[PDB]
DNA sequence: CCCGGACCTGTGACAAATTGCCCTCAGACGG
DNA sequence: GGCCGTCTGAGGGCAATTTGTCACAGGTCCG
């Protein structure tokens, strides 16, 4: 079916901020890297538009603003910073734009691996439940169930959530239980979680899922 | 004992940013 | 050959929802 993402687990747990739409793009760049040093890609409205169900204009839209606010972030393996983008975007031609990668990202891409159908996350709207969704297909066995325990401090410090979900009934209402609802709502998978404490802190989040066909 | 204080939880308000939509008009191409 | 009819996509916008921030109500234990 559907194009088949796989990426170096550590990019799943790289500290960073993007946006959905710029988490999008970066999906097919991984994809046109691994199929084959050079860094340069490519991407076409007109195909952007049919993957994503959205019109060539708003596609249009979502391309070209994406495209500059790349401008500045940055990337840390833990800790090492990266930038994304070495030159800005253009495009030399009509519903086609071209795109200069750090050559020095590349052996972060292709390795310990995390795999994943495009499919399955095209849907999701927030970006910090895709950084969720990813990271559990990361302790995924092939029968399509799963189990792992986050730190809360890892979870604030490498997905870079703003600074009042520091103040946990925020992290509860505003990221933890509406992350927790788009996945049961727009993926096959169906996920349960529990909160470990000591004391008075809540200090891990335990999370079990199965997925649908079974 | 009960105080003020340092922790924790949940909800009500308001501000700022993102969503899918809508309209204009010229570029690229072929009949 | 060259104009025009169509398919694209590069711009300009919108209101309704969602995300980020902080005040206040209401629980416990410490000294
Ligand atoms: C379905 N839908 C989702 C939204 N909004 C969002 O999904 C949305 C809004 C935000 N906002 C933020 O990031 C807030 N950030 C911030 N205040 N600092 C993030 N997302 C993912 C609006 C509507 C909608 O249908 N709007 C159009 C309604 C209409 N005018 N007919
Ligand atoms: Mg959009
Ligand atoms: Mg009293
Ligand atoms: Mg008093
Ligand atoms: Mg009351
Ligand atoms: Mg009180």
């Amino acid at each position: 079916n559907s194009p088949r993402i796989v990426q170096s687990n550590d990019l799943t747990e790289a500290a960073y901020s993007l946006s959905r739409d710029q988490k999008r793009m970066l999906y097919l760049f991984v994809d046109q890297i691994r199929k084959s040093h050079d860094g340069i890609c490519e991407i076409h409205v007109a195909k952007y538009a049919e993957i994503f169900g959205l019109t060539s204009a708003e596609a249009s839209k979502d391309i070209r603003q994406a495209l500059k606010s790349f401008a500045g972030k940055e990337v840390v393996f833990y800790y090492e910073s990266f930038p994304w983008f070495i030159k800005p975007a253009h495009s030399p031609s009509r519903g086609l734009y071209s795109v200069h990668i750090n050559p020095y990202l590349i052996p972060f891409f292709i390795g310990r691996f995390t795999q994943f159908r495009l499919s399955e996350t095209k849907e999701i709207t927030n970006p910090y439940a895709m950084r969720l969704y990813e990271s559990l297909c990361q302790y995924r066995k092939p029968d399509g169930s799963g189990i792992v325990s986050l730190k809360i401090d890892w979870i604030i410090e490498r997905y870079q959530l703003p600074q009042s979900y520091q103040r946990m009934p925020d992290f509860r209402r505003r990221f933890l239980q509406v992350c927790v609802n788009e996945i049961n709502s727009r993926t096959p998978m169906r996920l349960s979680y529990i909160e470990k404490k000591k004391g008075r802190q809540t200090t891990h989040i335990v999370f079990s899922f199965r997925d649908i066909t079974s």
